[PDB]
Order: C-alpha cells, then sequence, then structure tokens
C-alpha cells in the first residue's frame, strides 16, 4: 500500500532592491542555512529552489530569481521578471537610501508584470539587516506586508515566505 502523492504548486519567485541590501543573503540563508560576511556581488541573476512541506497534503516548490541590484537601470527585468507569481522588494534598514529605491523597484515590477487575470502580483516587503510608517507605506504601495529580515540571525525570512505563499495561493 502506498500513500497519495501530495498536491504541488510551483512558484517563481523574484527577490529585487538595490545593491547590497542582502538580496542574495536572504535566499542562502532561506535555501541552505548558510550566511557569509563577504560581499560578492550578483551579476545578472542567480537561481535557487526552496521545497516547503506546506500541509500534510501539499508541497510548495519555490523557484527563486536572485536579480543582481543594478537591473533596474537596464533592459532585462521584464524578461527576468515573466511569469513570476510574487516578489521580495528588499532594502538595507543601515541605509535609508535603499528604501527610497524600493517604490522604483515596484514600479518597475507593476509595469512590466501582472498575474494572467491582470490583478497585480504578491509582494512582500522585506526590511533587511535588522541585527543592526511601514504599515502606510506597505497599504500605499500596494504590498502584502512587511518583516523585519535578518540573513545574518535568520530572522523571519521563513515567516515571510509563507506570507507571502499564503496570499498567492489565495488569489489564484
Ligand atoms: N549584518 C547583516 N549583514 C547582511 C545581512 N544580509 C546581507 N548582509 C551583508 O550585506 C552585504 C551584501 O549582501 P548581498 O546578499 O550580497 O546583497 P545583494 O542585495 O545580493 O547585492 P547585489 O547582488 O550586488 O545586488 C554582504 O556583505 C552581506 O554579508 C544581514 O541580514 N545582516
Ligand atoms: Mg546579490
Amino acid at each position: 500500500h502506498m500513500q497519495a502523492p501530495h498536491k504541488e504548486h510551483l512558484y517563481k519567485l523574484l527577490v529585487i532592491g538595490d545593491l547590497g541590501v542582502g538580496k542574495t543573503s536572504i535566499i542562502k540563508r532561506y535555501v541552505h542555512q548558510n550566511f557569509s560576511s563577504h560581499y560578492r556581488a550578483t551579476i545578472g541573476v542567480d537561481f535557487a529552489l526552496k521545497v516547503l512541506h506546506w500541509d500534510p497534503e501539499t508541497v510548495v516548490r519555490l523557484q527563486l530569481w536572485d536579480i543582481a541590484g543594478l537591473e533596474r537601470f537596464g533592459n532585462m527585468t521584464r524578461v527576468y521578471y515573466r511569469e513570476a507569481m510574487g516578489a521580495f522588494i528588499v532594502f538595507d534598514v543601515t541605509r535609508p537610501a535603499t528604501f527610497e529605491a524600493v517604490a522604483k523597484w515596484k514600479n518597475d515590477l507593476d509595469s512590466k508584470l501582472s498575474l494572467p487575470n491582470g490583478k497585480p502580483v504578491s509582494v512582500v516587503l522585506l526590511a533587511n539587516k535588522c541585527d543592526q510608517k511601514m504599515d502606510q507605506f506597505c497599504k500605499e504601495h500596494g504590498f502584502v506586508g512587511w518583516f523585519e529580515t535578518s540573513a545574518k540571525e535568520n530572522i523571519n525570512i521563513d515567516e515571510a515566505s509563507r506570507c507571502l505563499v499564503k496570499h498567492i495561493l489565495a488569489n489564484e
């Protein structure tokens, strides 16, 4: 006797934000349980896979697209965004200018990507490096929620991803 296979959801998720805010470190902590203090800049886009045992009958596979910080100044984001179901937009709490870039990334995303029915994709805001007004910002810029995160100390990355996936499931 075999047990029945689990239902599966496969989601391509974007991780965007300006240089050095911690996008790659968030993904590396989430998927590989690892962190590095050395800064190695992403070139173009890198990828990582997260398998989530969502509930006893369900598996969620996340294809994470780790986009480099300078790409909002290029012309590749529309290609990079294609077929994504959700995104994290990231800034660095220690460098407030990176918060000002959050709206630029959000407008870039919303102008180049929408769900098949025309609804904008689910987006969660990550205030990263928290180891070192937000509600109003999320309501005014169309975010489903926000979290203080730390790739170094592993704070709220699991929680923020679960929040994003919950919203994606609810809007399919
Ligand atoms: N203290 C602290 N440092 C962090 C955290 N996350 C990332 N860093 C550091 O911030 C620097 C930049 O991290 P990256 O993950 O490479 O940032 P990025 O957004 O991927 O940068 P680009 O790929 O160039 O756009 C690295 O030195 C990391 O060690 C964090 O949560 N806390
Ligand atoms: Mg990177």
